[PDB]
RNA sequence: AGCUCUUGCAUUGCUGAAUUUUUUUUUUUUUUUUUUUUUUAAAAAAAAAAAAAAUUUUUUUUUUUCAAGUCAUCAUGGGGCUU
């Protein structure tokens, strides 16, 4: 057995969640990364649910160096695939991001 | 200038040995998506998927060490020789 909290992770969820904000309408780019088998068809779920551009995700397991960039990858794996966005090449197939 | 004179423990080259076995695991073509360089365009780069596959009658080819051998293969350093 171990540990619990319950304010703390509240505390600690929404304060994530708003770094998470600020970080992405300051126009960087955020990377949700779970190498775990069991939770993968969720991250799938997610990654055709979302909308804006800029969040990413990655499933499979993590590669050795992928964080080196060493050898010019333009960035690795995890960095602008179509498996990092699937929703963008399929709202790019149907052609209307959601946009004004 | 010429040595078939020496020196393979001065050498180049070439080979011996068993070190007898390893020489397929790796790319390329195509697709999809996307981005790096240049005042109407190619390469380049990146994520994934599929196929093509790797020379010759089947052995050659790739291989580590012995001052291993050869100055008579030619060469050539040194020394010797030229009634």
């Amino acid at each position: 057995a171990l540990f619990f909290d319950p304010a703390a992770t509240l505390s600690s969820t929404m304060r994530a969640l708003h770094v998470i904000r600020q970080v992405l309408e300051k126009d960087g780019h955020v990377v949700v990364v779970n190498s775990n088998p069991r939770m993968r068809p969720l991250l799938r779920e997610a990654a055709h649910l979302c909308l804006n551009s800029n969040v990413w995700f990655w499933a499979d397991d993590w590669l050795p160096g992928c964080l080196a960039e060493t050898d010019a990858r333009g960035g690795h794996c995890p960095l602008l695939s179509d498996k990092a966005q699937p929703n963008r090449q399929i709202m790019a197939e149907k052609g209307l991001v959601f946009r004004n």
